[PDB]
C-alpha cells in the first residue's frame, strides 16, 4: 500500500529514458524539457549510482534516429535498441530482475510510453512518471494516455521531476542534498 | 488484470461504428474526426479480417439518417438498425458471442455510446474507445459523459485511434506493420 | 455492479430539488440552468408519476428565500424546510424508505449538494447527478466539490440531464419517449 | 466507508499549517490565499478549541524563512522546525496520538505537503485539504501532485475551506455556527 517513491537508499530503481531520438526531437513541442528532464535525472543516477540503473533505448535507430546529442549520458548506461513498441525487450527484462522501481520519461505518451508501463505493471514494478519529461506530437493523444495512467495505481505514478527528486531524499539533511539541491536550482527551456 | 489492447492475432475484436448518420453530419462540432477514425479502424479491419469483426448500427434510419456516404464500409460490415439508445440489441448480442474486444466509436458520448458501453461492460467485454472518433452536440454532455466512463476501469479504456493501432501491432516489425503504419501517416480533418 | 440509471418502471427515483431559493438567484452564474434542470424534471416527473417523487428543500426560507418562482413545482412536490445543510433531515428520509435512486440536482455543489449526496450514499441509494444543474458561487469551490464526488462510484454518477433522460428511457420506441423527446428540445438559457 | 468531514464534536482535528515561510512568499502566485486559510482555520480552532490542535512547521527556519507575520496563530499553537520534507517528525506524531482527522494546508503541494499526506495516510488519520490554501512556484508541479493526491481516496480528500466549515457544523442552527458563519463572509485576496 506505499505510496510514494521510498527514499533513494531502500532496493534499487531504474532510469528508462525512452525513445528521445533525431526523428523526434521537432514533432514535440515539449521536447526540450524532456531532454531537460532527462539530463536531471542522469545527473541524479550519478549521485547515487549503487542504487540506480540508467537505460536508454532507441526505437529502430538507423531507420530515422539516434539518441539526440544534447543528452550526455552517464557512463554507466545501459544503452538498447528495439522495434518492439514497449521498453521491455529481453535485455531490459533482465537489467530489472534485482529492480523495484522504474521511473519512466521520454515520448510517445500513448505509444511506447504507454505499452512500457503496462509491461512494467505485469512486472510487479512500481513506475513513477515525471509529467515534466513526457511528451506527444498531438495533445489528443497525450493527454488520453495520461488520464488512463493515473488510472493505474496503486503501482504507478504520475508526478513531476521536482517531485521525484524530493520523495528520493526525505530529508533537506540527507548527505546527498546538497548535491541533488543543485539539480532542482536548473531551470527547464520551456517554463512548467 | 490485464491493461491494454492485447496483440491483434490473440481473440476476437469487434470494431463498432455507431449513428454516424446525416441528421447529426451538421450538430456535431468533430463529425468529421468521427468519420476519419470510422474509415480508419474501417481499413485496418481489412488488414486483419480473420480477427476482427466491423458493425455499424443506424439509429432509426428513415426518420432522418442513412449512414453518411463519406464513411465506405468494408464488404464484411454487419449492418443493423435500431430504435434502442444502446448498440446492444439482439442482433449484435449473437454477434459478439464469441468476441472479446469491442473498440466503440461514434456518436453521441453521452447517449447510445454511454448506454452502448454499459451494457458491453455488463457482458464482460473489454472495452476501448479512441476520443478520437467520439463526439456530442454539447461540450457538457460530452465531457461529464467522458469522465463517467474514465471511472469504469479495468474494462473500459480511452485513449486515442493511433494508441490502439499501435496497442493491437505491438511491434515495428510486425507482418501487418507498413499496412498499418500507412494508415496512421493519414491526417484528420481536424487536428489533434 | 449496475451502471446506469435502470428503466424508468424498475424501481422508484426521487427527484431532489436542493435550495433554489432567492438570495442564490443573483450569486451564482448558472443559477438559470439550474433553474431550466428542475423545471425539466418536473415536467419530466410529470410523464411517469408511480415511478417517481418529487422534492424541493428550502434552506432557512424566511431568514432569506422562499424557492424562485420561474420553477413550476409539479402539484404532487413534497416541498420541505430545513437548516440542516444535508437534506437528509427526518421528512425527507422517510420520504426514500422505498426510493432506490436520486437524482439530486441545485445549489451548492460544495455544501448542500455535497453533504446530501455523501449521506444518500450512506442509505445504499444510487446517486445521480446533472451538472447541468448544479452550481456554486465559486468555481473554486464547485470544480473541487465535483471531482471529489467523481470518485464516489460505483453508486454515485455525474452527467447530465439530457443523459439523464435518456438513460431511463431506454429506447426510442417507448411509451413515453414522444413526451419525453420534446422536454429534450427545449434549450438552456445558458448554453452547453 | 465515511464520506466527509465529521461533526466537530465526534473525535479531533489538527489543522497542520506548513511551511508558509518568507523565502516563499513572492515565489507562489497563490501565496496569499494560503495565507487566508492560515488565519481561516486558526479562527476557526479558537471557535473549538477542546476539539481542534493547531500546528505550524517550519522548515529550515533560520537558512531563508521564518513563518509570515501576515498569520496571526492561536496561542494554542504548537509551533515546530525540521528539515524532513514531511512534516511527520518525532514531535507532530505524538501530538497526532489521539487525533483522527488532518486538515493539511500550506506550501508546496507537489514536495512537503505531497510527503506529509502519505505519511499521514500510513499513519491511519482521514486527511482534508481545502485547495483554496495549497500552492506550488510552479503549475505543473502542483497540478501533477493534486491529480495523485485526489486518486488516494477515501481517506484523503481535497475540497475547499468553505466546503470544509460546512462540514464540521453539520446544521446552520449549530451552537457554534454564527461564530463560524462569520469566518465565511471574509473574502480572500485573489477570488476564488
Amino acid at each position: 500500500m506505499s505510496r510514494l517513491m521510498p527514499h533513494y537508499s531502500k532496493g534499487k530503481t531504474a532510469f528508462l529514458c525512452v525513445d528521445l531520438q533525431e526523428a523526434f526531437s521537432k514533432r514535440i513541442e515539449n521536447f526540450a524539457n524532456c531532454v531537460f528532464v532527462a539530463n536531471r535525472l542522469a545527473r541524479l543516477h550519478e549521485v547515487v549510482p549503487e542504487n540506480t540503473k540508467y537505460i536508454v533505448t532507441e526505437h529502430y535507430p538507423k531507420g530515422l534516429g539516434r539518441i539526440v546529442p544534447e543528452i550526455t549520458l552517464p557512463k554507466t548506461a545501459h544503452l538498447i535498441e528495439k522495434t518492439r513498441f514497449s521498453c521491455v525487450v529481453p535485455q531490459v527484462e533482465e537489467l530489472l530482475e534485482d529492480v523495484d522501481n522504474a521511473v519512466v520519461f521520454g515520448i510517445e505518451g500513448h505509444a511506447c510510453i504507454l505499452q512500457t508501463v503496462a509491461d512494467l505493471l505485469d512486472m510487479n514494478k512500481r513506475v513513477f512518471l515525471p509529467k515534466d519529461g513526457l511528451g506527444s506530437q498531438k495533445k489528443t493523444d497525450f493527454k488520453a494516455a495520461i488520464k488512463l495512467m493515473s488510472s493505474w495505481g496503486p503501482n504507478c505514478e504520475i508526478t513531476t521531476s521536482e517531485s521525484i527528486l524530493l520523495q528520493m531524499t526525505k530529508d533537506a539533511m540527507d548527505p546527498n542534498f546538497k548535491r541533488i539541491s543543485k539539480l532542482l536550482k536548473e531551470e527547464p527551456p520551456i517554463p512548467l
